[PDB]
């Protein structure tokens, strides 16, 4: 559901599987996305601006801004994406009357339109009320720093907090389908394990790292960050040094990530942290 | 002078300016290199076995061992870098008699001997006691993280300590033309700071794992990691992120490292640490 200051997919309550994404003269359209690809461009950072229920909704991957197409009012004008004015035609009110969400033009009055709907068209129109294609749903895809810091606390594999780098900050929580992509691309798992001159802590320091330039090559929006944490933990048999994440699908759980092998568990591999950074 | 345990330039008492080196069939041999120029392969990591004052010396770059060529004990035999044996003629004693130092062979019994006066091989030799081509001097490279905790904790700048991963570890202190060459190559001097996305924590973090690859890639030897820290600091103007190591020429000294810049600071820019890690 949509809870203001936020990254998320909006996906199409009239039918289903699609969302909305950024097409790759004339400005590039919003478009509609099937949900079985998870292209980066069919994410969306949404940003409080003024009044109550007021945002801007930017495309993380492309970093211009959701827009309706020369302020019109008209019926059909198109819903593009567009460099940054302050204008009023990318100033969004999201709000529901029902647990129904709809996405309304701040200067218009227009709302954001599934038309004609692998086809339909996403424009501005006047008020429906005999179909549901002015409906949205949202769902959410970041954490805020309060939020991690008190799923750290809460998590029963670690029962502590961690400290952030930033103090307000919000994170893209990632896939495990992307995580494990920068890492096959990291070559960290073919890099050998050695005694202090490559050991644990220097896997789970190159990996924070390469999240983050893996971050900074693709999203040309900025204020968020990529969640990406860093745990050292013990035993009886010794250190390690861990990644971490949360879970899309419970963002309660976190996740250990050991990236001398790209693999994952819920447990840390019985490890009790003792320090740790995000 | 030599403190048992760490990494060291060898250099001859006999003639000046030179220390020992690797050269670049035969294996190769231990070379008599100028002090004007500072290859890797002049590094040597040197660590206790077994009985008092006797050390394996290994070439930290090559990873092979200083071995006096067939425990032969003729004169003038070669001393070479060889793949680890567990022989005896890995094996060196290095003790002092007027704080004058020597390198005995345990096994031979002759001396790693500097024999004549370019030209200059690096020989194993009875005894001399009419010229002190026999003499060596360590300059010590290395701090263990004993040292390093307790170079935080006297620094002005930040009178507190930081955690280390490494519990009892052996950090190798690099050259301001090695870290420079390392951020040169890092490419952070030309990627813009942007708000979260790629924020100071992301400099700092990426030239760490930087420092910790370049190590992997150059040192074949294990058993020492090459110092590198992070820190957050503050001041009233916000938060920032930076690296720190200490200098060659006084290990108290602690150097704050920007890797937005490549620059360094005695203060790190006024900000006032509140964490750090190494
Ligand atoms: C000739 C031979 O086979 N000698 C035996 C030694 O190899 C051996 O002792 C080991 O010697 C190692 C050094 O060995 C080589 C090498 O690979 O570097 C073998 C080469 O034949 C020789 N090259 C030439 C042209 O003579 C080379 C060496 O660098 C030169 O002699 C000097 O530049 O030595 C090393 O020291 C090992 O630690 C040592 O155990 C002994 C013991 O098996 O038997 C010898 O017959
Ligand atoms: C038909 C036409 O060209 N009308 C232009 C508009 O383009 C322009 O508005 C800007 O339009 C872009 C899309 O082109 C985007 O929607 C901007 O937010 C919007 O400001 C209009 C007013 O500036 O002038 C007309 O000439
Ligand atoms: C061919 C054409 O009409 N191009 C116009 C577009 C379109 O109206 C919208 O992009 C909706 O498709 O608006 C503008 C723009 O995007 O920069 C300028 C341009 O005049």
């Amino acid at each position: 559901s949509f809870q203001g200051h936020g990254i998320y997919y909006i996906a199409s309550a009239y039918v289903a599987n699609t969302r909305l994404a950024l097409s790759e003269n004339k400005s590039p359209d919003v478009i509609i996305s099937s949900d079985a690809v998870d292209p980066l461009n069919n994410l969306w950072l949404i940003e409080p601006v003024g009044e109550a229920d007021t945002y801007t909704v930017r495309n993380a991957f492309a970093g211009s801004y959701m827009d309706l197409a020369g302020h019109a009012a008209t019926d059909g004008t198109a819903i593009i994406g567009y460099r940054p004015t302050g204008g009023d035609n990318q100033k969004w009110i999201i709000s529901q009357i029902n647990d129904v969400w709809k996405i309304k033009s701040k200067e218009t009055g227009t709302f954001v339109t599934l038309l004609n709907g692998g086809t339909g068209t996403v424009v501005g129109w006047q008020n429906i009320t005999n179909n549901t294609s002015q409906n949205w749903t949202f769902q959410k895809l970041s954490q805020t720093g309060a939020n991690v810091h008190a799923t750290l606390l809460a998590c029963p594999a670690l029962r502590q907090d961690f400290k952030s780098y930033l103090s307000d900050g919000l994170y893209l929580v990632l896939t495990r389908d992307q995580i494990s992509s920068i890492w096959q691309a990291s070559g960290l798992g073919s890099t050998p394990w050695r005694s202090e001159i490559f050991d644990c802590d220097d896997f789970a320091t190159v990996f924070k790292g390469a999240v983050a330039k893996w971050g900074n090559e693709n999203f040309k929006a900025n204020g968020f960050a990529l969640l990406c944490g860093l745990m050292f933990g013990s035993k009886s048999s010794g250190a390690h040094a861990y990644n971490w994440f949360v879970e899309r699908g419970n963002f309660s759980t976190v996740t250990f990530f050991e990236p001398q092998n790209g693999t994952y568990s819920a447990n840390a591999w019985d490890y009790k942290a003792y320090f740790g950074l995000f």
